């Protein structure tokens, strides 16, 4: 279970070692700021090994990936380019058919698997994933690698865990639906559906973040944001970089100049009461995605993934914040039946690019 | 594709005919009021014959089902019970592990597969489905029989359709996500997911009805029901029997008398303005479910199913109500990127028991 980040040149060098003679999967984790492309292999002992290289989404244009793909094949021995079983990339948007991606909120243009090289993307063994679909696949990879507890911690157990499972919560993904949320630049969601007929997990990409926020007792707070965006706020408007910034502005009341999402998180890590309140506010709305999705989708587990999540561990480690989140997760009318208390919440507690493992894990199903 | 309903006696008689000395599938359609149970055979050239009997949920308890199975067993010879190869029932509630059902809204108790007699429920070849999970399967069954355009009409064709499908809209399910909605007594919802990897369709049960309603410009309207319920309204509160009645009582303000739901749709068919106004408001919220779910689930199609939709066909054929339903389906901030209008909307136009067909098709996958 491991990935080594390299420059394009050291990548080429590495790709000639005797360890990298096995058949290979081309993977790419594309974001709105940067992309990470490279190759994955199993070596020995059920171990996953990848080395990738970072590219900057400079033009901020999804089609720039075509360029990078070329730049790889040219500058690389075709005694390696031939060992390519499958090509799988993820992109930060809705993907249709596994072959067309867009429109994007970060970028412009459309991801088209047809306009991709076939040395990197062998026909019938190639897919374009939504990033959180790749992440879901990754979550599945972590479970099959028997290492779930190493990357995910329980935030609190739901009622339904012990009725489906004898193992401790956090030790396995569990024979139930698992909803994956990624609160980052944007707000990513996917549902790892569980088919009880055949006991199979299947990743279903979702756009939970773009739904209109339903109310609680916060009609005014929503209205304030509504008036800034000229749009009915959706969850992502409240749970995202711009959302955290918004919450900070509402907290200070102009008495401090606006600072960035990242900076707000730093301040909270440093104990700043204003930032900290902004963080709590952000998490109040994350937990609303949770309680609504818990009803609609009935998951056995909800899992919070991403580097944001791992890095903000100072926040989840605090049991007062955790109880307030727990409180808000149950703040749904249907809780009087226990529907929100069914669910187990976990969070990623250790850095791992779930999307990269996801692309490779998906590559297996294609071949 | 053909279902004769009988009674216990003539059922036990029917099953002695040598057209029924063939592999049998036990099916059960459990509504909130009645329950249809019987057996399904295959016959000459992809012919699917079903034979069922009716029951009453007079105790309004799900566990009562177990005593119906007992009756069937005893009054049924061992000659024919032995031929049961699969048993599949649907129930009007959330189901877990295809085995535990509940809690229910219209009924008390919990549906346990572990309590059902193994004569009708062969272990490893039987399941409990949610009613719309079963309807989902039914929808697939209709498509496979190449008879889709017979039972479903196109309300409007969405943008993503000609791009994913060459066949005309309405003539096949389509290689895309299909969101099934059943606005009847309760608001049912299931999502037939299409996995572009293996080209397989999967049915994913949802509870969209019980999520808290997002606002448009209807705060006061929502507050009013909120006040009557002492509960934050969810889509089902607006789209259901109780929801239609409520829309009526808000039209007349007290003038005319309060009617039952069926009565209101009746008055609307005949032309009553109060009634037609009430059904427009109901469909305004039905369309908001689709609007919000179109974003969250990215369906290629939305299909409205139920005896309701066939019976109230007059409302949908009216080119005026359709233009208005269309306008509400696109009433979503995310429409500025075309998300809502991607989706093709169809309605059931001919009576058919989707759930019973569904139980049978699920049964076939379990064998
Ligand atoms: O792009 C998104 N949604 C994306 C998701 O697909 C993705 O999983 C998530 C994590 O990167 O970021 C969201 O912003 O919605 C479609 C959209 C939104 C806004 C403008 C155009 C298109
Ligand atoms: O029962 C349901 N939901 C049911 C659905 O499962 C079903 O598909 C639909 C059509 O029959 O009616 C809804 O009311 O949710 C659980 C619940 C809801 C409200 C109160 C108690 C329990």
């Amino acid at each position: 279970m491991n990935i080594k980040e390299l420059s394009l040149h050291e990548l080429c060098e590495e790709l000639k070692t005797p360890a990298w003679n096995v058949p290979l999967t081309f993977v790419g984790d594309v974001g709105g700021t940067s992309a990470r492309m490279g190759f994955v292999r199993e070596g020995k002992n059920d171990s996953v090994h990848a080395c990738v290289t970072r590219y900057s989404m400079k033009r901020k244009d999804i089609t720039e990936l075509i360029e990078f793909f070329n730049e790889i094949i040219e500058l690389m021995p075709a005694s390696v380019i031939k060992r390519v079983k499958a090509g799988v990339i993820n992109v930060p948007g809705p993907v249709t058919g596994g072959a067309v991606g867009g429109p994007f909120n970060n970028l412009k243009g459309i991801a088209r698997l047809s306009d991709y090289p076939k040395a990197l993307f062998p026909p019938g063994r190639s897919a374009i994933l939504n990033d959180l679909e790749a992440g879901g696949f990754g979550v599945l990879a972590v479970s099959d690698a028997h290492v779930f507890s190493e990357y995910f911690g329980v935030m609190w157990e739901g009622t339904q865990w012990r009725t489906c499972e004898q193992e401790p919560a956090g030790s396995v993904i569990g024979r139930g639906r698992c909803l994956v949320l990624a609160p980052g630049t944007g707000l990513g969601s996917s549902l790892i559906y569980y088919n009880p007929m055949n006991q199979q997990h299947i990743v279903v990409p979702l756009e939970l973040g773009s739904q209109t926020i339903p109310m609680r007792k916060d009609i005014d707070y929503i209205q304030t944001l509504h008036a800034e965006l000229k749009l009915l706020p959706n969850y992502e408007n409240m749970v995202s970089g711009a959302g955290l910034e918004f919450h900070y502005r509402q907290v200070v009341r102009g008495s401090r100049p606006p600072c960035s999402a990242g900076e707000i998180a730093k301040l909270a890590s440093e104990g700043d009461a204003n930032a900290c309140k902004a963080m709590k506010k952000y998490h109040e709305y994350l937990m609303r995605v949770g309680s609504e999705a818990s009803m609609a989708l009935l998951p056995l587990t909800i899992v919070l993934v991403g580097d944001n999540i791992v890095n903000n561990a100072f926040f989840y480690r605090n049991p007062q914040n955790l109880k307030e989140m727990h409180r808000e997760a149950l703040n749904h009318e249907m809780e009087r039946f226990g529907f929100q208390s069914r669910v187990t919440y976990l969070r990623q507690k250790k850095l791992l690019n779930l999307n990269l493992m996801g692309c490779y894990r998906c590559g297996l199903d294609l071949s």
